[PDB]
């Protein structure tokens, strides 16, 4: 079956950018146009609640 539902690579991208910038989805969202600020923000603060 297809993995989908946020790829492992995308998670690494957001993690790296979040660790350096923070909750600046306004910036991360630019790196991933397909992923809106709301999409990333929600996904992170629900699935990957690892603010560190």
């Amino acid at each position: 079956v297809k993995k989908t539902s946020w790829t492992e690579e995308e998670d690494r991208i957001i993690y790296q950018a979040h660790k350096r910038l923070g909750n600046r989805w306004a910036e991360i969202a630019k790196l991933l146009p397909g992923r809106t600020d709301n999409a990333i923000k929600n996904h992170w603060n629900s699935t990957m609640r690892r603010k560190v």
